[PDB]
């Protein structure tokens, strides 16, 4: 599945090429800008366990997840990853734990050391 897939057929975006972020981008975005440090960008997603569980989807909640981008807001295999993606772009990220929560995990949903899938898809990105 697709998860299988980024594993194995993903591209090592990590500055450090320790391929503790691989993608895959799945719809082409639109230009060639990608947002920068500080951006508010919003962005639909969801999140799978490696048991296959979904633990989060922003399209069950009918709105968009918000965050300032390169700030420690989020994850950070989330701020290497948005910000490589044009607007427009859908993207499969797969998310070892030290890009994620690592040995804490996260709760109730994400254990320790747990590797993470994401699809995202990245509506918009603007200064503020
Ligand atoms: C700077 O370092 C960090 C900054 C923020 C961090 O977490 C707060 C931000 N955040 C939550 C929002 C959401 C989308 C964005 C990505 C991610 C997220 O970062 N989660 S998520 O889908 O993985 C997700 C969803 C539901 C869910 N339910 C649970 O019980 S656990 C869980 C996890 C953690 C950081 O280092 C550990």
């Amino acid at each position: 599945g697709a998860p299988a897939t980024v594993t194995e057929q993903g591209e090592d975006i990590t500055s450090k090429k320790d391929r503790g972020v691989l993608k895959i981008v799945k719809r082409v975005g639109n230009g060639e800008e990608t947002p920068m440090i500080g951006d508010k960008v919003y962005v639909h997603y969801k999140g799978k366990l490696s048991n296959g569980k979904k633990f989060d989807s922003s399209h069950d909640r009918n709105e968009p997840f918000v965050f300032s981008l390169g700030k420690g807001q989020v994850i950070k295999a989330w701020d290497i990853g948005v910000a490589t993606m044009k607007k427009g772009e859908i993207c499969h990220l797969l998310c070892k734990p030290e890009y994620a929560y690592g040995s804490a995990g996260s709760l109730p949903k994400i254990p320790s050391n747990a590797t993470l899938f994401f699809e995202i898809e990245l509506l918009d990105f603007k200064g503020e």
